[PDB]
DNA sequence: TTTTTTTTT
């Protein structure tokens, strides 16, 4: 009756964007440039342009989608005839569907229609190949005939061989020819519901999703995704009877998105403020009163330094923080916020974690009895932040397992005939209590901390928190009561904007040390060593690691302002913050 | 369409190398002399000669390799008819394909094409036999007929039996005839992607490869390889249905490289410089300031001594080094460099290693239920170097398991009805911290080291590193900042050249001890022992092993300069380095 | 059962 082929073509070439630039024309041209084969379409734009087409897509997806894909191919084909013989067909993916269903609310009425699901990826299988059009040869001394079996039909997910030879009308034995068989990429992944959606008491549930063609390897485990596609039932051996007419549910993904130009200008405008550093610092844990030096230190760990990769060695660029404090000083509240604003973070505790779970585990799969590696907490946090609450409660024989990952940023395993090395480039933030629960001033600093000097040298900054009831109790009491009353602080960057800001900085900014910063850093390091040698009593050691901590911190300060060079101003701040760190552990500079 | 037989023969006989020596002519003669049945052709040579031929090999590989193989066979057979009846057919292997694809980015479009993958070898199976042309016998009271079942076609990967007897056109049951069956060698290996190309937060992937004919047993596990061949889908159980329309992929290897005259010329001229020893020492860990004695000791372990094999016993020729130091003294950075410059090295840590994993593991195969052995780190490092970081962090019950491999260089297993003895000729490099993290000067050496005297006696050299701040801080700070600023030290042999130099020295050099060096070593050992008896409380003991250490070190010094005899000078250097080791551990000389 | 890495009484 009505053809949407023209409307779809009209929509793509005639659609004014936010800045009136025909964004979809630009997207198509970018697709031809690198042969992307996949085009992303916003549902809202289709609804804004022509509503009638929008309902057709969301309600008749299984029919109208192949029609649009063919129409798009011709339009691209006209733009570039050379697009052939490298790409044979394209894919149209739709995002922004309003039909969002919780993973626990799926019922029979939701099967067969395009829906959207939000969850967490937990398992990804290696990419494999699926046959969708096989080629067979009849093994019968008369035939020697080659044919494609699923004629006029895509081969189903259950393989089936012909029973009668089409070219001779005889039964017999058929042989598959891999050379003439058509294949498509295939990957299986498992999604899990968010903890915020799990009801009280029960464990989270899981759903199986299938990724095909270019959708494979689109995300890594631990990511938060929004999948869109068609639900369907799952079968393994339909021929194998014995009742059991009960089937599971699997999700046939058509478009996946993880976690725009408008953000860049929004981010770029933020960096133009001269007081951007102070605004960022004041935006860390707005619900916590005071602890200005601690808030500043946590900001540095989020940005980090510049890792240096050389032809012979590599230098760690991550910043590690240690906090020791009396109970009730909001150590854990701050760590919770960090795991929320960090683009990638893993939260663990000292008691609830083991040496094998922190780095890597060797397990025997019951399917084959063969040992294989399992990623640990530090490995999964690669490129992110690892948070280790209650570090003092962790067994010492287990805590030593992270010494290598803290400095060399690798995990080495030699167990059960498996020798492997895994990257663990993650920043470690840890908190804990002193030896006797509360800090005791009479005893020396050495026995209060109760940690080996080997692990203390691996932390760039160490802060000791003391809860002394003084004149600020009234200020603290009023601040807390305001939080419980719903009153909040304004003129602070929200979490979502801040998370976008940090991710941009860690990807496009790489400061360089200038000569002016070199002299200041060198002079202060020499001063450190002389002071430390004078008093060989403090439990901390001024090793060459402390010199590199100055370099890492200096780059982080420059990175927070999206600067390209480490000026003298950043060097002074880096020296200043470590002066406070040294004062905390009782070293007077 | 033009015949390429003449062009291929023309290229073989008329190609001029760097010296215009007709290199491939020499290769054919070597092939004829040794009956090697395999030819290696560099792709870039073919492209330079005839670009049209090079393209055809890349693209039309399925139906052009047998054509060239036949043409080459006739040329060889014409050259020497005696080559026939010894070699039925020859193989042409092409090396240097421009099409290189990472293991993780293989898609359906790459199946059926000649591609190159570079990875790490992991597992190798014993050589087996594959039937490529069967010979059955229709046993039926009237038939008694035998025949080659797959007619005018190679036997497929799937074992299939005839249904109708060709000699009588009747059904029945058939019996295989092993005597008349044709077989071909067959080996299965597993390759793994390199650690430097694994994406962040993910475990490495694996690919299955198949080696046939002379390609079997071309490499050992742990080797870095570059394989070239055709990808294909893998079929395991296609007789029974049940979906499973998803297939894995494997590789049909055509040519394999592991890890020349020009290099040997480069190495030879390097040793001509009288100061070659100092150049090599200065080239060890260029990013680390100072530690000249440590750098020199590490160079010796790279080269090693001369193992002696006698009719009654054998004496090890490897050098073991132990480093004890305060945290932050860059012990791990040097060990990382050693694992990268050595021709063969295995890197492990104290905490991430087990007694079974270091030497050998007994694992029960689930398929058959019988135990079998798996090679540990020391076995895999045979003929190379084993690096054990954080030696003091492993449990003493596990550390004691390497006493035999450290001296006798063998691993003995009496477990689960398996009695075996494996060679573990590997040099051990170890590092660790003192008992209290940092070295305590007031306490003696016995309580600082915290290791049993048995394992200490097995180490040729022991160096204690102390981090004392002093006047060298300013130069140390400047050196580190220059490294971070990108400045590089010149007059340094690069890693690749240095690795080639070490491999050549360990292979073609075997120094002999002269009389002059004999007298010097004897006098020092006697004088060393006499002073040892004066203070018997030291944890170190001057056993007869230390006499062997002097011999091994002296040979290593001679081997560093590609000398053939241990002159007087090399004995002097060996004594001096021993004095530093003794003086460092607290024994004056 | 017997050897192995792992969390658990
Ligand atoms: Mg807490
Ligand atoms: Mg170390
Ligand atoms: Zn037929
Ligand atoms: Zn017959």
């Amino acid at each position: 009756q009505i053809d949407y082929r023209d409307v779809f073509i009209e929509f793509l070439t005639t659609f004014k964007g936010n800045n009136n630039q025909n964004k979809y024309i630009e997207r198509i041209n970018e697709l031809v440039a690198y042969r992307k084969k996949s085009l992303i379409i916003e549902f809202s734009d289709v609804l804004s342009f022509n509503e009638n087409l929008a309902y057709e897509i969301i309600n008749n997806t299984k029919i109208i989608l192949p029609i649009l894909e063919g129409a798009l191919y011709d339009h691209i084909l006209q733009l570039d005839p050379t697009y052939q013989r490298d790409i044979e067909k394209v894919h149209v993916r739709i995002v922004g569907i309003p039909r969002v269903i919780e993973l626990r609310k799926i019922r029979s009425t939701d099967i067969g229609k395009l829906i959207t699901i939000d969850g967490i990826l937990v398992k990804v299988t290696p990419v494999k190949e699926r046959i969708y059009k096989a080629t067979y040869k009849h093994i019968h001394p008369d035939c020697m005939q080659e044919f494609e079996w699923p004629e006029d039909e895509e081969m189903p997910e259950v393989l089936e061989m012909p029973t009668i030879c089409p070219k001779c009308g005889k039964p017999g034995q058929f042989r598959l020819i891999p050379e003439k068989t058509k294949l498509i990429d295939w990957q299986k992944a498992v999604i899990q519901e968010r903890p915020e959606e799990v009801p009280s008491g029960q464990l989270p549930r899981q759903l199986e999703i299938i990724l095909e063609d270019d959708l494979v390897d689109s995300a890594r485990p631990g990511d938060r995704v929004k999948v869109t596609g068609i639900l369907d039932i799952k079968q393994d051996s339909p021929v194998k009877r014995g009742s059991r007419a009960v089937f599971d549910i699997y999700m046939k993904v058509s478009s996946i998105e993880v976690s725009s130009e408008e953000d860049e200008k929004k981010i770029k405008d933020l960096a133009k403020d001269p007081w951007i550093r102070d605004r960022i610092i004041s935006s860390i844990a707005p619900s916590i009163y005071g602890h200005w030096e601690l808030k500043e230190a946590l900001a540095l760990a989020l940005f980090g330094g510049v890792p240096k990769v050389l032809e012979d060695t590599r230098i760690r660029g991550d910043i590690h923080i240690l906090i020791i404090g009396d109970p009730g000083t909001a150590k854990s509240q701050m760590l919770q916020f960090i795991s929320r604003v960090a683009p990638r973070a893993v939260y663990t505790t000292g008691k609830g974690s083991t040496a094998a779970g922190l780095t890597a585990a060797v397990v025997r799969e019951k399917g084959t009895g063969e040992y294989y590696l399992e990623a640990g907490a530090l490995v999964l946090a690669d490129g992110g932040i690892a948070v280790i609450d209650e570090i003092d409660k962790m067994r010492d024989e287990d805590r030593v397992a992270i010494h290598e990952a803290m400095e060399q940023q690798t995990v080495s395993i030699a167990k059960a005939g498996i020798v492997a090395k895994l990257n663990a480039r993650a920043a470690v933030i840890a908190a804990g209590n002193p030896k006797f629960g509360r800090y005791i001033s009479e005893r020396p600093v050495s026995d209060n901390i109760n940690l080996p000097p080997t692990i203390l040298s691996r932390f760039d900054l160490i802060f000791i928190l003391k809860d002394q009831p003084g004149e600020q109790d009234r200020e603290l009491a009023n601040y807390i009561l305001d939080v419980h009353s719903g009153k909040s602080t304004k003129n602070i960057i929200d979490i979502d904007t801040l998370r976008k800001y940090i991710a941009y900085a860690r990807k496009y900014v790489t400061p360089k040390i200038t000569s002016e910063a070199k002299n200041l850093i060198t002079d202060f390091f020499v001063e450190m060593r002389k002071k430390s040698s004078e008093t060989p009593d403090s439990p901390i050691l001024i090793t060459p690691r402390q010199l590199e901590a100055l370099i890492r911190i200096s780059e982080a300060y420059a990175k927070m302002a999206l600067k390209a060079e480490v000026t003298r101003e950043d060097a002074e701040r880096a020296i200043n913050i470590m002066r406070l760190f040294l004062e905390s552990v009782g070293v007077d500079m």
